[PDB]
């Protein structure tokens, strides 16, 4: 399955992909899965996490 | 709503959250959506993208 960008996106870090509206993109799976923005109740820190490392409470 | 870590995870960039197995985490709504690892057919580049910027071809 192929996706198409609806907006431009300029990369902000070393690990993200820049692209332009109309570019065609294939998702590639990996062991980490989707990444979610998360907030830790144990430490107060915040950032993206790999969804395959966690489970619901 | 609330998740639990199954593994340790050490941060690799400035934007990800480190955590330890057992930490409680809350996912936080933001406009970007899940982030996916993606491969560009126009440029050959690879990296994570915000799913809400793309749509299927």
């Amino acid at each position: 399955t192929t996706f198409v960008a609806l907006y431009d996106y300029e990369s902000r870090t070393e690990t993200d992909l820049s692209f332009k509206k109309g570019e065609r993109l294939q998702i590639v799976n990996n062991t980490e899965g989707d990444w979610w923005l998360a907030h830790s109740l144990s430490t107060g820190q915040t950032g993206y996490i790999p969804s395959n490392y966690v489970a619901p409470s």
